[PDB]
């Protein structure tokens, strides 16, 4: 019996896909010598195995290539060569993957995993398949898409706090539809910090900060008034600042307008992409706890604004009810979870 040689690809494949390594395997011999080379001639990296049977590629395979691989196999009933020529995927299109939160970060119970493409995924399901979450202690979740950009994966609740959180974009090499392929990989790690939930209740005007269960800051506040009302529903806190300039334009109005505005501000922390902070508003004190006054925002006292500011970080949760509005969109950027469970497991991959 003479040695036997097999690869992990063909003679003469077109539109093999690079998101995984070549290999070849001897049988009734062992591999003397293997190599793969690119139309320029450029050795691609590769590694046998201690045993002498296996050899595969340890170097990333590029979009757009003619490789040719060549292998020689010997053992007890002689020799044996292959050489095998295929060609790899040529995209029409590179899109990038961004993931959200920051790796090594520490944030709040209501942090969904994000990812944004620079480009319209016309295969969704494709893009979901190639992006691997593990969770510890594990948890169930589901992907939903918020635009044709951006996909979201998170639990039916609450993360439970102490939760490691793993994310693999492994898009390089995979075909998001339309010729579109990933022009990378990304992997980002995070976990989940302490449980976080303030409560903004309309009937009683006050924002209510619960830490792990206790409450530990009672903040009277002034929300949006009956014309420009602050919606009901839940709020995933964002990104923080010490001071902002708040353009109503940057939300779609126009600042000459009678609902515009710019305002500067201190201590504020988004909660919606729509255009909702905590932040501090001096100007109001004397409705905080009384009336509703803002375009949308909840208004706080300056101490309290720096208290949210300082205590409350990325994830954390906060709930409004009661008021006039109707409910934050969840599509908004930072409302994902007012999407009803089953309607978010459902997905929306086509």
């Amino acid at each position: 019996l003479v040695p036997k040689l097999t690869a992990s690809v063909t003679d003469g494949a077109v539109g093999v896909t690079v998101d995984a390594p070549v290999s070849v395997t001897a049988a009734d011999g062992v591999l003397a010598a293997v190599t793969m080379v690119n139309e320029n001639g450029r050795p691609v990296a590769g590694r046998l195995s201690p045993d002498g049977l296996r050899w595969s590629t340890t170097e990333q395979l590029g979009y757009n290539r003619r490789y040719t691989l060549n292998a020689t196999a010997l053992g007890l009933g002689g020799a044996a060569t292959r050489q095998l020529t295929f060609q790899t995927s040529s995209p029409a299109h590179l899109t990038m993957p961004y993931v959200m939160p920051g790796d090594g970060e520490v944030v709040g119970v209501g942090e969904p995993v994000a990812i944004r493409f620079d480009e319209n995924i016309a295969d969704r399901g494709a893009a979901e398949k190639a992006i691997k979450i593990t969770t510890n202690p594990p948890v169930e979740g589901a992907f939903y898409w918020l635009n044709n950009r951006e996909v979201r994966w998170r639990p039916e609740h609450f993360w439970k706090p102490g939760t490691a959180v793993d994310v693999a974009v492994n898009t390089y090499g995979v075909d998001l539809g339309e010729g579109m392929f990933g022009e990378d990989n990304v992997q980002t790690h995070f976990t989940i910090g302490d449980e976080v939930i303030a409560t903004a209740d309309d009937n009683t005007k006050i924002l209510t900060v619960r830490v792990n269960g206790e409450v530990v800051k009672s903040m009277p506040t002034s929300m949006g008034k009956d014309s420009t009302p602050t919606a009901n529903g839940i709020y995933i806190v964002g990104s923080r600042y010490k001071h902002i300039i708040m353009d109503s334009s940057t939300y779609g109005v126009p600042v000459n307008s009678p609902n515009g505005y710019r305002t500067d501000v201190d201590w504020a922390t988004q909660i919606s992409y729509s255009g909702v902070f905590v932040h501090s508003a001096p100007w109001s004190v004397g409705a905080q706890g009384h009336t509703n006054t803002s375009h949308g925002c909840l208004n706080v006292s300056p101490s309290n604004a720096q208290w949210f500011y300082d205590h409350v970080k990325r994830g954390d949760i906060v709930e409004v009810v009661n008021t006039v509005g109707g409910t934050l969109p969840g599509i908004d950027g930072l409302g994902d979870w007012n999407i009803p469970w089953d309607q978010w497991r459902a997905g929306n991959a086509k």
